[PDB]
């Protein structure tokens, strides 16, 4: 019988997207930033100048919901990319360029909207739920600390074709932020 129901996405990360300094776990769902250069030859798919990965699963319509926890981190950029996404050199994340994303920076929660718009979360999230809805142009955010309270919502979005789950682990030079970002084991 059809029943109005939630359905979680298993996503694991793609390592050939990796920047070359992440470390990833043996079940692809775990990825933190490394201290030396790992064994993995460069390629076209990775990102070269920030902590960034891709999540493997691609889609091109209707719903995909993912968590992420955020422990222990002072830094990391989350969301959902498009596949056609610029992978070398500097860029701004926005959805100008195809990327419908939050972070965290120095204590501050911003949207990565163009310009950036500040999120007011009063509960700093330990794990991250995020939707995507294709066809309703939805990319929304939710504090699973704060009984999923919701965080942002891109509406109107410009998909413009398949969409990669996106994350970046954010330096360690700090020392400060070399927890992992996690998807469900």
């Amino acid at each position: 019988m059809h029943h109005h129901h939630h359905h979680m996405v298993h996503i694991t990360l793609d390592r050939n997207t990796a920047n070359s300094w992440l470390i990833i776990s043996k079940d692809r769902r775990q990825v933190r930033m490394g201290d030396t250069h790992q064994n993995v030859s460069d390629n076209k798919e990775r990102f070269s100048n920030y902590p960034m990965v891709l999540g493997a699963q691609r889609f091109s319509s209707g719903k995909m919901y993912w968590e992420v926890d955020v422990t222990q981190k002072e830094a990391w950029d989350l969301g959902v990319c498009r596949d056609s996404v610029q992978r070398k050199g500097q860029f701004s994340l926005s959805p100008e360029n195809g990327f419908w994303t939050i972070w965290l920076w120095q204590d501050s929660y911003e949207a990565g909207t163009s310009p950036q718009t500040t999120l007011h979360i009063q509960v700093p999230p330990c794990q991250i739920g995020i939707f995507v809805d294709y066809e309703a142009g939805v990319v929304s955010f939710y504090n699973i600390t704060d009984h999923g309270s919701l965080i942002y919502t891109f509406s109107e979005c410009v998909f413009a074709g398949p969409l990669r789950p996106f994350f970046n682990v954010g330096f360690n030079y700090s020392g400060g932020n070399a927890a992992p970002l996690k998807l469900c084991p």
